[PDB]
C-alpha cells in the first residue's frame, strides 16, 4: 500500500521547510492529474486522516501546507466519511483538534470541518463509547476556552443545519440536552447564555 501520495504526505511530514514546500508542489500536480486521493497506507490511514494528523501536529507552516492540500484532497474526491483501523473519522479527529489544539490549530479544524461537512460527511457518525460529534462539540463548549467555545458554537450550528440527530444519546445514556442543562447549572454566565441558546437551537431542529 504505498503510493506516490503517501511517500509525499511522509515529506510533508518529516522534511525541511525546502523538502516540504516542494512535496507540496508534487502532490498537487499529481493530484490534478488523477492521482487517487482514497489509496491507504498499511495501517489503512487515508491521505485526509494522514494530513489531518499533520494539521493536530506539525509546526504553524504545516498545517497551513496541510490545509492546503486537504481543500485538494477533497476537490479531488476523497471520501469525507472513511475510517482508519481504529475506528477514527476526519469529523472526530478534527473535533479532537478543536479540543486540543492552539488558536491556530483551532481556526484551522473550523476552516476544514466546514469543508468536510459540504464535502458529505455524516454528522451523525459516533466513536467507541458512542459520543456524537454533537456531544463531542457540547463537551467543547463546557470545557473549553473563551475561542473554543465559540468555535464550538460555530460548529454545532452548522452541525443542526448539516442534519445531525438532536436527540442522539452515547452509549451511556448522556444526551445534548442533558449535557446542556448541565452548563446552564455549573457553567459561566457566558457559557449559560450559551447553552440556552443550544437548547432552544436543539428543539428547532
Amino acid at each position: 500500500m504505498e503510493t506516490p501520495l503517501l511517500e509525499l504526505i511522509a515529506i510533508v511530514r518529516q522534511g525541511s521547510e525546502e523538502q516540504q514546500k516542494s512535496a507540496l508542489e508534487q502532490l498537487k500536480r499529481l493530484l490534478e492529474a488523477g492521482a487517487d486521493p482514497n489509496a491507504a497506507d498499511n495501517a489503512g490511514k487515508t491521505p485526509l486522516l494522514l494530513l489531518i494528523e499533520i494539521v493536530r501536529q506539525g509546526s504553524e507552516e504545516q498545517q497551513k501546507a496541510a490545509l492546503e492540500l486537504l481543500k485538494l484532497l477533497l476537490e479531488a474526491g476523497a471520501d469525507p466519511n472513511a475510517a482508519d483501523n481504529a475506528g477514527k473519522t476526519p469529523l472526530l479527529l478534527l473535533i479532537e483538534i478543536v479540543r486540543q489544539g492552539s488558536e491556530e490549530q483551532q481556526k484551522a479544524a473550523l476552516e476544514l470541518l466546514k469543508l468536510l461537512l459540504e464535502a458529505g460527511a455524516d454528522p451523525n457518525a459516533a466513536d467507541n463509547a458512542g459520543k456524537t460529534p454533537l456531544l463531542l462539540l457540547i463537551e467543547i463548549v463546557r470545557q473549553g476556552s473563551e475561542e473554543q467555545q465559540k468555535a464550538a458554537l460555530e460548529l454545532l450550528k452548522l452541525l443542526l443545519e448539516a442534519g445531525a440527530d438532536p436527540n442522539a444519546a452515547d452509549n451511556a445514556g448522556q444526551t445534548p440536552q442533558q449535557l446542556l442543562k448541565a452548563i446552564e447549572r455549573q457553567g459561566s454566565e457566558e457559557q449559560q447564555k450559551a447553552a440556552k441558546e443550544l437548547l432552544k437551537l436543539l428543539e428547532e431542529a
